């Protein structure tokens, strides 16, 4: 049901670190498993690891309200090396934290899946680590791009198609791509 996070979520089996951690990331398509969460968002990030510590940089817009927000996220890689758990806070542009982190949510990212200049991730939002909800993404480096066959082959073995994901190339998407390039120099 909406609000339990997806089962069968699997972390890629030797994640290129270095590749996938680095640069920033579109997301092109989302699927949402809440059929009634229908806002209209775009997305980015910058994510990075050193030393088994995954801390990252993320950009959201709200295609309705035209309002951004801005957060970075701090936390362990797991030993498969393609998942980890993050405490958030809120950031403004300059990367200034405008609201700390609240230590009852949490997040936890899995790269299910990473090819050419794609991958395809899965993100768990818990409340004092029970299950909020959950959502997937269909990212790339390049904001119009098309995934790579590979993604599609890892959404078919969790039971899902791209046709039932939200494309944001349409939208009236606004990026801050300064926030992200910038981040950590
Ligand atoms: C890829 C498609 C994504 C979409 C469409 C999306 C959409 C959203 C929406 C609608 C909200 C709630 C905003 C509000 O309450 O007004 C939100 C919040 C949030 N998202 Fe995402 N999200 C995506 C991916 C991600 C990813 C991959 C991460 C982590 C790596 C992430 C981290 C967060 C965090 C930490 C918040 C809470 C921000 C806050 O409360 O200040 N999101 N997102």
């Amino acid at each position: 049901l909406p609000g339990e996070c997806s089962v069968n979520v699997i972390p890629k089996k030797n994640l290129d670190k270095a590749k996938f951690f680095s640069g920033t990331w579109y997301e092109t398509h989302y699927l949402d498993m809440d059929p009634q969460a229908t806002e209209k968002f775009c997305f980015s990030f910058a994510p990075r690891e050193s030393g088994g510590t995954v801390k990252e940089a993320l950009y959201h817009f709200n295609v309705d309200s035209k309002v951004s927000f801005y957060n970075t996220g701090t936390g362990p890689l797991e030993s498969n090396g393609a998942k980890y758990t993050a405490k958030f806070n809120t950031v403004d542009k300059k990367g200034k934290e405008i609201k700390p982190a609240d230590e009852k949510y949490s997040y936890t990212v899995t790269v299910i899946e990473a090819a050419k200049q794609s991958a395809l991730i899965h993100i768990c939002l818990q409340e004092d680590g029970k299950d909020i909800g959950d959502l997937y993404s269909v990212l790339n480096r390049n904001k119009n791009a098309l995934p790579n066959k590979k993604i599609k082959k890892a959404l078919n073995k969790v039971s899902l198609v791209l046709t039932k994901f939200v494309v944001t190339k349409d939208l009236d998407c606004k990026y801050d791509d300064k926030f992200l390039s910038s981040w950590q120099k």
